[PDB]
């Protein structure tokens, strides 16, 4: 947009606190559509506005979907079910087309470090893995297929450029492992991804920290949790 | 669009159970449209429908408006707290002018018994008073006026023609005395209006049914309460 970025990014902060998030969205959209490289804060901005707004759809997507689901003679209330639960869809896709769109044309290209990068190729490949969910038939391989890639695009990036115990590497190997395990329902590669990362960051809890430790030790512990569980699962 | 009746009602049932209250509201709205008197449940969803989408922006009206007070030094930051708020007012605005207008070419126009018209009666001065809250200057006193002059309406109607038990009959005193006393300020109307209402259905507990003996007893719970605080002030 051409209204002043600093306007912009304000009203972002006011919507968050508004709980508009749909509004946030829009906000950052236009701060991005702009064409500089994004701030941290702003770049946090944008990321936590379009969780909310997919957040919403994918739980109402779940809600009329089991419902949807669950056999129903009535006629009327069958074919609305689907085809509210089909309209519920195409917005959630609207949403992550947008924001994959956002991501191809200004942040991948535009990102001049390799952090800016790895975080907008890992969000490539949540918003893939959003898409996944509700894709069906050919699409669905594709979607994840490309949630895969950018995960492992930013995964290869990200060790070669990255401290493990930078806690957006951390946060990558988090989401690439639970995407092992919920998308592509192999537990197995997802504990040997977040056993590597994990291992790696431990190698180096010489961090300083004594007084920011918990930046990366937080996310550390999910990585830990997750391997536990799915351990005493398997 | 080319939905007929029972789908426009099943879909807001379904927009409810994914709270997507936008959607409920639109279904009920052009279930209104049709032009015919709502059933009991489908001005129960259309009721619902629209407390939920005002209440969200109100909420939001409140949170602006909160922040918009501390500070802030900028030739923008108070600034964008003002233009915000008032995009946020003029959302609710539109909100608002739709409900009316529902109320003005289909609800009211449309209802054939008593109780009906005093709840639509009722809610146009609910959807009044909602506009006031954000309105300024003269249209500030004309919503306001507008507000009273619907609920007047309605009250006149329930005494004449419903029990003083009826739910919707309470609900109404509950309402309109609360608008005396706080967009009003006018503490002894309130008081009267409020003492009227729970005295009479005081006297009538014979015309308490199972039904909403439950619905009845709690409003006039409600109204003996606020009877309670405003005259210790």
């Amino acid at each position: 947009m051409t209204m002043d970025k600093s306007e912009l990014v304000q009203k972002a902060k006011l919507a968050e606190q508004a709980e508009r998030y749909d509004d946030m969205a829009a906000a950052m959209k236009a701060v991005t559509e702009q064409g500089h490289e994004l701030s941290n804060e702003e770049r946090n901005l944008l990321s936590v506005a379009y969780k909310n707004v997919v957040g919403a759809r994918r739980s109402s997507w779940r809600v009329i979907s089991s419902i949807e689901q669950k056999t129903e003679r009535n006629e009327k209330k069958q074919q609305m079910g689907k085809e509210y639960r089909e309209k519920i869809e195409a917005e959630l896709q609207d949403i992550c087309n947008d924001v994959l769109e956002l991501l191809d044309k200004y942040l991948i290209l535009n990102a001049t470090q390799a952090e800016s990068k790895v975080f907008y190729l890992k969000m490539k490949g949540d918003y893939f893995r959003y898409l996944s969910e509700v894709a069906s038939g050919e699409n669905k391989q594709t979607t994840v297929s490309n949630s895969q890639q950018a995960y492992q695009e930013a995964f290869e990036i990200s060790k070669k450029e990255m401290q493990p115990t930078h806690p957006i590497r951390l946060g990558l190997a988090l989401n690439f492992s639970v995407f092992y395990y919920e998308i592509l329902n192999s537990p197995e590669k997802a504990c040997s991804l977040a056993k590597t990362a994990f291992d790696e960051a431990i190698a180096e809890l010489d961090t300083l920290n004594e007084e920011s430790y918990k930046d990366s030790t937080l996310i550390m512990q999910l990585l830990r949790d997750n391997l536990t569980l799915w351990t005493s699962e398997n």
